[PDB]
Protein backbone atom coordinates (compact mmCIF):
# COMPACT_ATOMS: atom_id res chain seq x y z
CA UNK A 1 0.00 0.00 0.00
CA UNK A 2 2.78 2.39 0.41
CA UNK A 3 2.29 6.15 2.71
CA UNK A 4 5.05 8.32 3.09
CA UNK A 5 6.07 8.39 6.84
CA UNK A 6 5.95 11.72 8.49
CA UNK A 7 5.91 12.68 11.66
CA UNK A 8 3.09 12.98 13.98
CA UNK A 9 4.24 16.71 15.20
CA UNK A 10 6.78 19.10 14.37
CA UNK A 11 6.94 22.44 16.44
CA UNK A 12 8.99 25.49 17.57
CA UNK A 13 9.13 29.12 19.50
CA UNK A 14 8.17 32.10 16.84
CA UNK A 15 11.09 32.77 14.93
CA UNK A 16 12.01 29.62 15.12
CA UNK A 17 13.17 27.24 11.92
CA UNK A 18 11.14 23.64 11.97
CA UNK A 19 11.83 20.76 9.92
CA UNK A 20 9.11 18.17 8.47
CA UNK A 21 10.79 14.96 7.51
CA UNK A 22 9.03 12.78 5.24
CA UNK A 23 10.43 9.14 4.90
CA UNK A 24 9.12 7.59 2.23
CA UNK A 25 11.09 4.42 -0.19
CA UNK A 26 14.05 4.04 -2.53
CA UNK A 27 11.28 4.12 -4.93
CA UNK A 28 9.18 7.36 -4.32
CA UNK A 29 11.43 10.13 -2.71
CA UNK A 30 14.06 7.94 -3.97
CA UNK A 31 13.90 9.12 -7.39
CA UNK A 32 10.73 10.90 -8.14
CA UNK A 33 9.51 14.53 -7.93
CA UNK A 34 8.28 15.66 -4.09
CA UNK A 35 5.41 18.19 -3.93
CA UNK A 36 4.32 19.47 -1.00
CA UNK A 37 0.60 21.09 0.17
CA UNK A 38 0.11 22.86 3.76
CA UNK A 39 -3.47 21.94 4.99
CA UNK A 40 -5.86 24.05 7.12
CA UNK A 41 -9.41 21.85 8.26
CA UNK A 42 -11.93 24.38 6.30
CA UNK A 43 -9.89 25.07 3.58
CA UNK A 44 -8.77 23.18 0.37
CA UNK A 45 -5.26 22.13 0.71
CA UNK A 46 -2.27 24.41 -1.02
CA UNK A 47 0.87 23.99 -2.92
CA UNK A 48 3.92 24.39 -1.01
CA UNK A 49 6.48 23.17 -3.08
CA UNK A 50 6.38 22.26 -6.09
CA UNK A 51 8.58 19.78 -7.23
CA UNK A 52 11.31 18.80 -4.67
CA UNK A 53 12.81 22.03 -3.71
CA UNK A 54 10.89 24.63 -6.27
CA UNK A 55 8.67 26.25 -4.56
CA UNK A 56 5.17 27.59 -5.74
CA UNK A 57 3.70 31.01 -6.10
CA UNK A 58 2.61 32.61 -3.10
CA UNK A 59 4.48 30.85 -1.43
CA UNK A 60 6.93 32.45 1.08
CA UNK A 61 10.72 32.53 1.40
CA UNK A 62 10.48 30.74 4.80
CA UNK A 63 9.38 27.69 3.35
CA UNK A 64 12.23 25.60 2.21
CA UNK A 65 12.82 22.20 0.49
CA UNK A 66 15.25 20.14 0.20
CA UNK A 67 14.53 16.25 -0.81
CA UNK A 68 17.70 13.67 -0.76
CA UNK A 69 18.31 10.37 -0.42
CA UNK A 70 14.25 8.66 0.18
CA UNK A 71 13.61 11.37 2.54
CA UNK A 72 12.64 15.43 1.61
CA UNK A 73 12.29 18.35 4.14
CA UNK A 74 10.02 20.92 4.09
CA UNK A 75 11.96 24.33 6.79
CA UNK A 76 9.42 26.68 8.03
CA UNK A 77 12.15 29.05 8.00
CA UNK A 78 10.90 32.08 9.89
CA UNK A 79 8.41 30.48 12.25
CA UNK A 80 5.11 33.06 11.80
CA UNK A 81 2.56 31.97 13.82
CA UNK A 82 0.09 30.57 10.75
CA UNK A 83 2.33 27.94 10.32
CA UNK A 84 0.76 25.67 12.68
CA UNK A 85 -0.88 23.61 9.77
CA UNK A 86 -0.77 20.13 8.15
CA UNK A 87 1.88 19.48 5.81
CA UNK A 88 1.20 16.78 3.69
CA UNK A 89 3.72 15.47 1.05
CA UNK A 90 2.83 13.38 -1.70
CA UNK A 91 5.54 11.76 -4.27
CA UNK A 92 5.42 8.92 -6.83
CA UNK A 93 5.42 5.38 -6.20
CA UNK A 94 5.10 2.51 -8.31
CA UNK A 95 2.78 0.29 -5.98
CA UNK A 96 0.41 0.65 -8.71
CA UNK A 97 1.70 4.24 -11.06
CA UNK A 98 0.75 6.13 -7.65
CA UNK A 99 1.67 8.53 -5.93
CA UNK A 100 1.68 7.50 -2.25
CA UNK A 101 0.88 10.63 0.84
CA UNK A 102 2.47 11.45 3.98
CA UNK A 103 0.50 10.96 6.95
CA UNK A 104 0.93 14.34 7.18
CA UNK A 105 2.71 16.11 10.70
CA UNK A 106 1.14 18.80 12.70
CA UNK A 107 3.46 22.13 13.61
CA UNK A 108 2.99 23.95 16.55
CA UNK A 109 3.91 27.44 17.81
CA UNK A 110 5.19 26.47 20.49
CA UNK A 111 2.98 28.54 23.06
CA UNK A 112 4.35 27.24 26.01
CA UNK A 113 7.60 25.39 27.45
CA UNK A 114 7.21 21.90 25.22
CA UNK A 115 6.15 19.40 27.43
CA UNK A 116 7.15 15.62 27.71
CA UNK A 117 4.22 13.41 28.76
CA UNK A 118 4.32 11.39 32.14
CA UNK A 119 2.78 7.92 31.23
CA UNK A 120 1.56 5.56 34.38
CA UNK A 121 0.99 2.17 32.99
CA UNK A 122 -1.68 0.30 35.08
CA UNK A 123 -2.04 -3.42 34.90
CA UNK A 124 -5.17 -5.17 35.07
CA UNK A 125 -7.70 -4.30 37.31
CA UNK A 126 -8.74 -6.90 40.49
CA UNK A 127 -12.44 -6.52 39.82
CA UNK A 128 -11.62 -7.37 36.25
CA UNK A 129 -9.35 -10.22 36.31
CA UNK A 130 -12.15 -11.96 38.22
CA UNK A 131 -14.16 -11.33 35.77
CA UNK A 132 -12.11 -12.92 33.01
CA UNK A 133 -11.31 -10.47 30.72
CA UNK A 134 -7.64 -8.01 31.46
CA UNK A 135 -6.94 -4.83 29.99
CA UNK A 136 -4.10 -2.33 30.35
CA UNK A 137 -3.79 1.61 30.33
CA UNK A 138 -1.23 4.05 29.07
CA UNK A 139 -1.92 7.17 30.86
CA UNK A 140 -0.11 9.96 29.04
CA UNK A 141 -0.96 12.87 30.70
CA UNK A 142 0.72 16.47 30.21
CA UNK A 143 2.25 16.74 26.78
CA UNK A 144 2.38 19.81 24.41
CA UNK A 145 2.30 20.04 21.62
CA UNK A 146 -0.17 17.43 21.18
CA UNK A 147 0.61 14.55 19.79
CA UNK A 148 1.88 11.62 21.46
CA UNK A 149 2.51 8.01 19.60
CA UNK A 150 1.96 4.93 21.33
CA UNK A 151 2.99 1.61 20.92
CA UNK A 152 3.24 -1.62 23.31
CA UNK A 153 4.72 -4.78 23.21
CA UNK A 154 5.35 -8.17 24.98
CA UNK A 155 8.43 -9.99 26.23
CA UNK A 156 10.34 -7.30 24.14
CA UNK A 157 7.69 -8.06 21.37
CA UNK A 158 5.32 -5.42 19.51
CA UNK A 159 1.94 -6.23 19.63
CA UNK A 160 -0.62 -4.83 17.11
CA UNK A 161 -4.49 -7.06 18.37
CA UNK A 162 -6.53 -4.78 19.81
CA UNK A 163 -4.98 -1.45 21.13
CA UNK A 164 -6.65 1.50 20.99
CA UNK A 165 -5.32 4.91 21.51
CA UNK A 166 -7.64 8.12 22.15
CA UNK A 167 -6.78 11.23 20.13
CA UNK A 168 -4.85 13.42 22.18
CA UNK A 169 -7.42 15.78 24.63
CA UNK A 170 -6.11 19.39 26.05
CA UNK A 171 -6.73 19.15 29.74
CA UNK A 172 -7.21 22.03 32.10
CA UNK A 173 -3.53 22.66 32.94
CA UNK A 174 -3.68 23.23 28.96
CA UNK A 175 -1.52 19.98 28.59
CA UNK A 176 -2.94 17.28 26.28
CA UNK A 177 -3.86 13.95 28.12
CA UNK A 178 -4.15 10.45 26.07
CA UNK A 179 -4.55 7.07 27.17
CA UNK A 180 -4.15 3.73 24.98
CA UNK A 181 -5.32 0.36 26.62
CA UNK A 182 -4.48 -3.47 25.24
CA UNK A 183 -7.35 -5.31 25.92
CA UNK A 184 -5.73 -9.22 26.40
CA UNK A 185 -7.13 -12.44 28.08
CA UNK A 186 -6.43 -12.79 31.66
CA UNK A 187 -4.00 -15.91 31.21
CA UNK A 188 -2.38 -14.24 27.71
CA UNK A 189 -1.60 -11.47 30.31
CA UNK A 190 0.04 -13.61 32.58
CA UNK A 191 1.75 -15.76 29.68
CA UNK A 192 4.64 -13.14 29.73
CA UNK A 193 7.20 -11.47 31.70
CA UNK A 194 6.80 -8.01 31.10
CA UNK A 195 4.59 -6.04 29.26
CA UNK A 196 5.71 -2.52 27.60
CA UNK A 197 4.16 0.84 26.67
CA UNK A 198 6.00 3.51 24.31
CA UNK A 199 4.79 7.10 23.99
CA UNK A 200 7.30 9.01 21.83
CA UNK A 201 6.29 12.64 21.94
CA UNK A 202 8.20 14.98 20.01
CA UNK A 203 11.81 12.74 19.03
CA UNK A 204 11.88 12.06 23.01
CA UNK A 205 10.72 8.56 23.68
CA UNK A 206 9.36 6.85 27.13
CA UNK A 207 8.89 3.23 27.36
CA UNK A 208 7.28 2.07 30.70
CA UNK A 209 6.54 -1.08 32.19
CA UNK A 210 4.40 -3.70 33.85
CA UNK A 211 4.41 -7.34 35.21
CA UNK A 212 1.77 -9.84 36.19
CA UNK A 213 2.43 -9.80 39.91
CA UNK A 214 2.16 -12.70 42.51
CA UNK A 215 -1.73 -12.27 44.43
CA UNK A 216 -4.20 -12.92 42.03
CA UNK B 1 -8.23 32.52 -4.56
CA UNK B 2 -9.22 29.70 -6.80
CA UNK B 3 -10.62 26.58 -5.53
CA UNK B 4 -13.72 24.37 -5.81
CA UNK B 5 -16.48 24.51 -4.15
CA UNK B 6 -18.14 21.78 -1.39
CA UNK B 7 -20.24 21.45 1.32
CA UNK B 8 -18.97 21.88 4.24
CA UNK B 9 -20.70 18.91 5.72
CA UNK B 10 -23.05 16.47 4.42
CA UNK B 11 -24.72 13.35 6.83
CA UNK B 12 -26.71 10.65 6.52
CA UNK B 13 -27.91 7.68 8.32
CA UNK B 14 -26.52 4.03 7.92
CA UNK B 15 -27.79 2.60 4.86
CA UNK B 16 -28.91 6.04 3.08
CA UNK B 17 -27.39 7.21 -0.08
CA UNK B 18 -25.46 10.80 0.02
CA UNK B 19 -23.39 12.86 -2.30
CA UNK B 20 -20.54 15.37 -2.09
CA UNK B 21 -20.79 18.72 -4.39
CA UNK B 22 -17.89 20.06 -5.69
CA UNK B 23 -18.90 22.81 -8.42
CA UNK B 24 -16.17 24.33 -10.60
CA UNK B 25 -15.26 26.48 -13.48
CA UNK B 26 -14.62 26.11 -17.38
CA UNK B 27 -10.78 26.02 -16.41
CA UNK B 28 -10.99 23.34 -14.02
CA UNK B 29 -13.61 20.46 -13.48
CA UNK B 30 -15.50 22.28 -17.18
CA UNK B 31 -11.94 21.09 -18.97
CA UNK B 32 -10.22 18.06 -17.47
CA UNK B 33 -10.86 14.94 -14.93
CA UNK B 34 -12.11 15.46 -11.51
CA UNK B 35 -10.39 12.94 -8.32
CA UNK B 36 -11.57 12.74 -5.03
CA UNK B 37 -9.80 11.65 -2.49
CA UNK B 38 -10.46 10.59 1.62
CA UNK B 39 -9.02 11.95 4.27
CA UNK B 40 -9.44 10.47 7.69
CA UNK B 41 -8.46 13.38 9.43
CA UNK B 42 -5.20 12.64 11.28
CA UNK B 43 -4.01 10.18 8.03
CA UNK B 44 -2.92 9.83 4.88
CA UNK B 45 -5.32 10.73 2.34
CA UNK B 46 -7.07 8.12 0.25
CA UNK B 47 -7.77 8.63 -3.72
CA UNK B 48 -10.78 7.42 -4.00
CA UNK B 49 -11.88 8.32 -7.61
CA UNK B 50 -10.03 9.13 -10.99
CA UNK B 51 -11.29 9.91 -14.54
CA UNK B 52 -14.36 11.78 -12.77
CA UNK B 53 -16.09 8.12 -12.67
CA UNK B 54 -12.64 5.63 -12.84
CA UNK B 55 -12.62 4.47 -9.29
CA UNK B 56 -8.82 2.85 -7.83
CA UNK B 57 -7.18 0.20 -5.40
CA UNK B 58 -9.47 -1.61 -2.91
CA UNK B 59 -12.21 0.96 -2.79
CA UNK B 60 -15.79 -0.06 -2.85
CA UNK B 61 -18.41 -0.21 -5.64
CA UNK B 62 -20.23 2.22 -3.00
CA UNK B 63 -18.24 5.30 -3.72
CA UNK B 64 -19.08 6.27 -7.23
CA UNK B 65 -18.51 10.04 -8.56
CA UNK B 66 -20.15 12.18 -11.88
CA UNK B 67 -18.82 15.16 -13.88
CA UNK B 68 -21.28 17.64 -16.10
CA UNK B 69 -19.49 20.80 -17.59
CA UNK B 70 -18.28 22.34 -13.61
CA UNK B 71 -19.78 19.73 -11.63
CA UNK B 72 -18.47 16.63 -10.15
CA UNK B 73 -20.38 14.78 -7.50
CA UNK B 74 -19.30 12.03 -4.91
CA UNK B 75 -21.90 9.34 -4.81
CA UNK B 76 -20.88 6.75 -1.62
CA UNK B 77 -24.22 4.55 -2.12
CA UNK B 78 -25.16 3.05 1.12
CA UNK B 79 -23.10 4.65 4.21
CA UNK B 80 -21.61 2.53 6.31
CA UNK B 81 -19.96 3.89 10.37
CA UNK B 82 -16.73 4.38 8.50
CA UNK B 83 -17.07 6.60 5.83
CA UNK B 84 -17.17 10.02 8.21
CA UNK B 85 -14.11 11.26 6.62
CA UNK B 86 -13.26 14.35 5.17
CA UNK B 87 -14.01 14.63 0.77
CA UNK B 88 -11.63 16.77 -1.37
CA UNK B 89 -12.17 16.81 -4.82
CA UNK B 90 -9.61 17.58 -7.36
CA UNK B 91 -9.74 19.19 -11.35
CA UNK B 92 -6.21 20.99 -13.37
CA UNK B 93 -7.27 23.96 -13.44
CA UNK B 94 -5.82 24.80 -17.05
CA UNK B 95 -5.97 28.64 -16.40
CA UNK B 96 -3.61 28.30 -13.11
CA UNK B 97 -2.17 25.56 -15.24
CA UNK B 98 -2.43 23.86 -11.61
CA UNK B 99 -4.36 21.59 -9.89
CA UNK B 100 -7.31 22.97 -7.69
CA UNK B 101 -8.88 21.13 -4.26
CA UNK B 102 -12.36 21.36 -2.91
CA UNK B 103 -12.22 23.01 0.56
CA UNK B 104 -13.62 19.79 2.35
CA UNK B 105 -16.38 17.76 3.03
CA UNK B 106 -17.57 16.37 6.31
CA UNK B 107 -20.16 13.32 5.95
CA UNK B 108 -20.85 11.75 9.07
CA UNK B 109 -23.05 8.40 9.32
CA UNK B 110 -26.00 9.54 11.98
CA UNK B 111 -28.17 6.89 12.51
CA UNK B 112 -26.21 4.42 14.20
CA UNK B 113 -26.88 1.67 17.73
CA UNK B 114 -26.54 2.58 20.72
CA UNK B 115 -23.59 0.63 22.33
CA UNK B 116 -23.48 1.06 26.20
CA UNK B 117 -20.10 2.20 27.81
CA UNK B 118 -17.54 -0.38 29.08
CA UNK B 119 -16.40 0.79 32.65
CA UNK B 120 -13.07 -0.55 34.24
CA UNK B 121 -11.54 1.34 36.82
CA UNK B 122 -7.44 0.84 38.05
CA UNK B 123 -6.74 2.01 41.19
CA UNK B 124 -3.33 3.47 41.71
CA UNK B 125 -0.23 1.30 40.32
CA UNK B 126 2.64 0.41 43.27
CA UNK B 127 5.05 2.00 40.68
CA UNK B 128 3.52 5.03 41.35
CA UNK B 129 2.47 5.01 45.24
CA UNK B 130 6.29 4.68 45.30
CA UNK B 131 6.83 8.02 44.06
CA UNK B 132 4.39 9.04 46.45
CA UNK B 133 1.72 9.60 43.48
CA UNK B 134 -1.63 7.89 42.93
CA UNK B 135 -3.62 8.02 39.89
CA UNK B 136 -7.08 6.27 38.78
CA UNK B 137 -8.15 5.81 35.74
CA UNK B 138 -11.86 5.25 34.80
CA UNK B 139 -11.76 3.91 31.33
CA UNK B 140 -15.07 3.81 29.74
CA UNK B 141 -15.04 2.18 26.04
CA UNK B 142 -17.20 1.01 23.33
CA UNK B 143 -19.95 3.44 23.57
CA UNK B 144 -22.05 5.54 20.67
CA UNK B 145 -22.77 8.02 20.72
CA UNK B 146 -19.74 9.61 22.00
CA UNK B 147 -20.86 11.23 24.91
CA UNK B 148 -20.71 11.15 28.35
CA UNK B 149 -20.45 12.53 32.16
CA UNK B 150 -18.07 10.95 34.25
CA UNK B 151 -18.57 12.19 38.05
CA UNK B 152 -16.05 10.66 40.79
CA UNK B 153 -16.86 10.05 43.95
CA UNK B 154 -14.09 9.56 47.49
CA UNK B 155 -16.56 7.30 49.59
CA UNK B 156 -18.82 9.62 50.09
CA UNK B 157 -19.04 12.85 48.25
CA UNK B 158 -18.27 13.58 44.60
CA UNK B 159 -14.96 15.25 44.09
CA UNK B 160 -13.09 17.57 41.96
CA UNK B 161 -9.81 16.92 42.56
CA UNK B 162 -6.85 16.32 39.58
CA UNK B 163 -10.43 14.86 37.47
CA UNK B 164 -9.77 15.29 33.73
CA UNK B 165 -11.76 14.09 31.38
CA UNK B 166 -10.62 13.11 27.81
CA UNK B 167 -13.42 13.70 24.88
CA UNK B 168 -14.35 10.38 23.40
CA UNK B 169 -12.81 9.36 20.11
CA UNK B 170 -13.75 7.49 17.68
CA UNK B 171 -12.21 3.98 17.93
CA UNK B 172 -11.71 1.03 14.96
CA UNK B 173 -14.62 -0.83 16.28
CA UNK B 174 -16.42 2.58 15.27
CA UNK B 175 -17.06 3.34 18.53
CA UNK B 176 -16.01 5.90 21.70
CA UNK B 177 -13.28 5.59 24.42
CA UNK B 178 -12.70 8.45 26.75
CA UNK B 179 -10.71 7.92 29.82
CA UNK B 180 -11.03 10.36 33.53
CA UNK B 181 -8.19 10.38 35.68
CA UNK B 182 -8.35 11.22 39.37
CA UNK B 183 -4.49 12.39 41.16
CA UNK B 184 -4.46 11.84 44.25
CA UNK B 185 -1.66 11.68 46.93
CA UNK B 186 -1.03 8.45 48.69
CA UNK B 187 -2.89 10.15 51.10
CA UNK B 188 -6.12 10.47 50.11
CA UNK B 189 -5.85 7.17 48.53
CA UNK B 190 -5.35 5.31 51.90
CA UNK B 191 -7.04 7.78 53.39
CA UNK B 192 -10.63 6.63 52.20
CA UNK B 193 -12.56 3.68 52.42
CA UNK B 194 -13.35 3.91 48.16
CA UNK B 195 -13.68 5.83 45.00
CA UNK B 196 -15.43 4.80 42.14
CA UNK B 197 -16.42 6.50 39.14
CA UNK B 198 -19.86 6.85 37.93
CA UNK B 199 -20.56 6.75 34.02
CA UNK B 200 -23.65 8.49 32.94
CA UNK B 201 -24.34 7.27 29.10
CA UNK B 202 -27.76 7.55 27.54
CA UNK B 203 -30.09 7.45 30.78
CA UNK B 204 -27.81 4.61 32.24
CA UNK B 205 -25.65 4.80 34.54
CA UNK B 206 -22.65 2.97 35.24
CA UNK B 207 -20.27 3.46 38.21
CA UNK B 208 -17.40 1.13 39.44
CA UNK B 209 -15.55 1.27 42.54
CA UNK B 210 -12.17 0.70 43.52
CA UNK B 211 -10.63 0.55 47.43
CA UNK B 212 -7.28 1.02 49.23
CA UNK B 213 -6.67 -3.14 47.86
CA UNK B 214 -3.38 -4.98 48.75
CA UNK B 215 -1.08 -6.34 45.86
CA UNK B 216 -3.72 -5.20 43.54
Amino acid sequence: QSVLTQPPSASGTPGQRVTISCSGSSSNIGENSVTWYQHLSGTAPKLLIYEDNSRASGVSDRFSASKSGTSASLAISGLQPEDETDYYCAAWDDSLDVAVFGTGTKVTVLGQPKANPTVTLFPPSSEELQANKATLVCLISDFYPGAVTVAWKADGSPVKAGVETTKPSKQSNNKYAASSYLSLTPEQWKSHRSYSCQVTHEGSTVEKTVAPTECS
